[PDB]
Formats: structure tokens, sequence, C-alpha cells
């Protein structure tokens, strides 16, 4: 599933995420745009041969289980295809894990560089809240 901006805003502000570990809801839904542009679906394999998987582009190294990546970690206790769901659930939950394991959205390397010290809060304008 494709999510309109602030169809997706609306389900992350429904799951926990604004201001969860006191980050705005303008960072969730910048994060997601730069990550995956809003698809369920993406998938993009990584150099170690890891795998990024879903709306928030979670690495399979370490919170996610797809049975091809050798020493992983699984922390968040799912499969990676779970990710892919239209339902946002499982991906919100381990992002909530992700953010307050110490590094928080500095996990997300295209919130780091494309969100970080920017207008966040363009991403929600004129979203009914
Ligand atoms: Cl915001
Ligand atoms: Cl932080």
């Amino acid at each position: 599933k494709v999510f309109g901006r602030c169809e997706l805003a609306a389900a992350m502000k429904r799951h926990g995420l604004d201001n969860y570990r006191g980050y705005s809801l303008g960072n969730w839904v910048c994060a997601a745009k730069f990550e995956s542009n809003f698809n369920t679906q993406a998938t993009n394999r990584n150099t170690d041969g890891s795998t990024d998987y879903g709306i928030l582009q979670i690495n399979s190294r370490w919170w996610c289980n797809d049975g091809r990546t050798p020493g992983s970690r699984n922390l968040c206790n799912i499969p990676c295809s779970a990710l892919l769901s239209s339902d946002i659930t499982a991906s919100v939950n381990c992002a909530k894990k992700i953010v307050s394991d110490g590094n928080g959205m500095n996990a997300w390397v295209a919130w780091r560089n494309r969100c970080k010290g920017t207008d966040v809060q363009a991403w929600i304008r004129g979203c009914r809240l």
C-alpha cells in the first residue's frame, strides 16, 4: 500500500508516535517519505547482505528475521515480511524499540541527511489530526 501523506500521519498518530521519545510526528512522516516514498512494500538490499524492509526500511541484520542474513539478531522478534503489511502496526512497534536504543532517529540515514534540522512540521501541515 502506498499511503498518502496525511493518511499515514493519522495512522502514525493513531499508533503511539506523535512525540514518542521526543520526536514530533513531522519527523516520522518525513523519515517514511525519504526511506520508502510511503510504500509499505519497499525493500532494499545492502552490501553486507542484509535487507531493509517496509515503510521505515528496518534492517534485517538486527531487527527482523528474513532467513538469509547470517548472524542476525531479530531484536523485534518478527519475520521481516510482517514489516511489508498494509497494516503498519508491526513496523511502528519495531521502530519504537529502535528509536529507544540510545541513538534516537539517527538510526535512519535518510532522516539524518534529509529531515534532521529541517522544518519537519511542514510534513503534517494541512492534515486533519
Ligand atoms: Cl511536527
Ligand atoms: Cl534522542
